[PDB]
């Protein structure tokens, strides 16, 4: 799972699982869906990187957690940051997050 | 009554009593309610897991609690977390808040 | 006096009074009254529990004070939390709020 | 001076003096005046009562300060909370508000 | 320049300076200005007082400075706070900001 | 370069320079300007004055700074404020910010 | 890689890479695109200088990170600042944000 790319302070890097709720557009097709609502969403995730400032034995590497699709930032792949890849032809993604908004682990 | 998932910091995992509010509908039908009023509605909930950041004897598990629905956040269930289940037929709710949103216990 | 509910951390429960100014039903009728107004109105409440956190000294059970409704929370009566009781049948109205917002008491 | 109302924590608790600004009537009849305005209004009043937590030396029973009515909060007269007299029959208006919003003492 | 009138706490009590910006009346008239731009006008003031709270060595009684505005606050003149005289009768106009406010002495 | 005038606090009084970046009114005439974008403009400024509370080694006088238009403060000159010139015959501005407002010095 | 520009406090000055996301120019022409949008675009940079204040190994001159838009501010090129160039013929561009807003390093 090591690639170059590592959390500091008191953030903790992620990566979003394969798999999300999403696979049921039961809603209504044409529906104005707002930003609350879509921040709301949860996002099944593992910890992937855990910055040196979050406290000892708050997680480990491997661990999967869920975050509210609002609380977590997208981080460009280290390729396409390190310049080697297009962001298309990425299909892993990498999410950010202060420790703090981490309520649970699937642990 | 536990299950594979835990709280982790200063958070709380609860999970909602089948009884709540709801049963009075015998509000007139067809008014739209705001999102405060949703958000004041009351959830009882039973204490799941306690978080090793909260300070120690603020509560126990198998605890009773009362907080708002805008308060808590839910939880997606440790079954559709770790790919068994379909949300759809999860009975049991499991929802997170940090635990200086609790004010009381029915104990 | 004491049912079986009890205050946490920085909290206070308290058991509002049977009477409030709600007596001054003189308001033209038909008026449209604000969130805020409603929010100032006072509510005269005796002190039911005290959360642990609060500082030690700071009130006691059976003291009299008086809130602005916007500043506390109804709390479930432990009979409906129980499910012993119907909310319909039950008189006493509990409350919370936190300890900061308490300014003075009728001792 | 003395009745059945004390402050707590951080609160002081004053006693508003008869004559204010609302004499001045001189503005034009028929404007309608904005909240804002309406809460900066300076209240005149008397200290009647410190909260144990108001730092030591701050100020004393009987000084005399001005509150901008917005800073401020009206406290039910002890009387109408114990249930002995009623609104319309009391003079004597009670306010609080948080020590760090008394900028000056007229000593 | 003493009156009786202190400052408390965190404090600062000053007093205005006899010509302002203002005097450059040469803009447009009939423009409505807005609250913002009326907040950021500079009031030169000298202090008065100093709250016992503001660290030691910040100012001294008597020191000019500039404060914009919407970052003090009016104070009654201490003669219509003792009720002897109507505001209109009074010139010296009293101020007060928290110490934190004043970035600048012109000494 | 030293006038009549010192930064108090946590303060610091900077002096902005002669040119800035306005020396490119390329833009098309008749536009409407928003505030967010006036105030990200940089200001190229030099400490004329650091407050005593500003921690030491932060910074010296004479170094150069940019701060967001929005971040400073003007601060009449000393001579307007001892009374001894019109603001129309200043050509030096004074401007003030807090020190944690500074980014970065030229040096 | 060191000119004379230097972050003071807490602040990091970073640089922007050559290449950025603005690649994909696949956007249909002629849509209004939002402020919130623009900010979270991510902006790829080079530690360039860390101010004092940041914690001992944060991080290093040279190390890649990835900022959003809105979370960091450009500065003047020491050049146009110290008004040796035009900032038309400068193609590095610097930009800081404070060190609480870098969440990982592509190390
Ligand atoms: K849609
Ligand atoms: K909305
Ligand atoms: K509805
Ligand atoms: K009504
Ligand atoms: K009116
Ligand atoms: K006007
Ligand atoms: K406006
Ligand atoms: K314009
Ligand atoms: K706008
Ligand atoms: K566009
Ligand atoms: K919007």
């Amino acid at each position: 799972q090591q690639l170059p790319i590592r959390a500091v302070g008191e953030y903790v890097i992620l990566v979003s699982e394969p798999a999300q709720a999403g696979d049921e557009e039961v809603t209504e097709s044409g529906l104005i869906i707002g930003k609350r609502v879509q921040g709301e969403v949860p996002e099944l995730c593992v910890v992937h990187s855990v910055g040196p400032d979050v406290p000892e034995g708050f997680c480990e590497v491997g661990d999967l957690t869920s975050l509210p699709v609002g609380q977590i930032r997208n981080v460009p792949h280290p390729f396409v940051a390190l310049g080697l890849k297009q962001p298309k032809e990425i299909k892993q993604k990498f999410v950010t997050c202060h420790y703090k908004a981490i309520p649970c682990l699937y642990k």
